[PDB]
Order: C-alpha cells, then structure tokens, then sequence
C-alpha cells in the first residue's frame, strides 16, 4: 500500500543518511 | 489524504538533509 | 491522531537535525 | 509492519543521528 510504501522509502532515506554521516566520521579522522 | 502528505513533507526534509550532508562532505575534502 | 503526532515528532526531530547541519557548517567556516 | 512501531523505531534513529551530529560538533570546538 501506498502508505507502506512511502515509509519504505524514508527508511531507504534513513540509511543513506546514515552512510553520509559515516562518510563524514572518516574524514574528520583524517 | 493527511497521512501521505505528511509523509511526503517528512521525505522532502529527508532530501534538504541529504543535501546539506553532502555540502557538509564538500567541506570536509582533504 | 497518534500517527499524525508521531510524525510531526519526527518533523521536530528533523528540524533540529537541519539546525545543527547549519551549526556545524558555521564551525567549518571558521 | 505496525505504522506506529515503524514512528517509534525512526524517532530512535534520528536520536541516533542528533547523538552523531553532536559529537561532531564538539570535535570542531574542541
């Protein structure tokens, strides 16, 4: 359903950011 | 249609987020 | 109802995330 | 899965993501 699906995508938004942040940890060590 | 519309807002605010994320990853460049 | 107030905690969540992005950025700045 | 659960369990992660940012921020003070 359409509500399900546009909650799948913001989990799908949630784990990328989580990625960026992880990005952004690595640089700040080097 | 409430619920998705509040949802499509939340998946908008996710973007400007990523967005801003990836400006903060410009700034991190070596 | 609860769904849509649980959302609009998430919206808060994500304004303050975006709060401190800018923060943030402000710091590399200087 | 149960929509309220699935609010729940992103208000948990974008604490998470609050946690993160703010060690962040304290490094580029510190």
């Amino acid at each position: 359903g359409e509500i399900q699906k546009q909650l799948k995508e913001i989990q799908k938004q949630l784990k990328e950011i989580q990625w960026q942040l992880k990005e952004i940890q690595k640089q700040l060590k080097g």
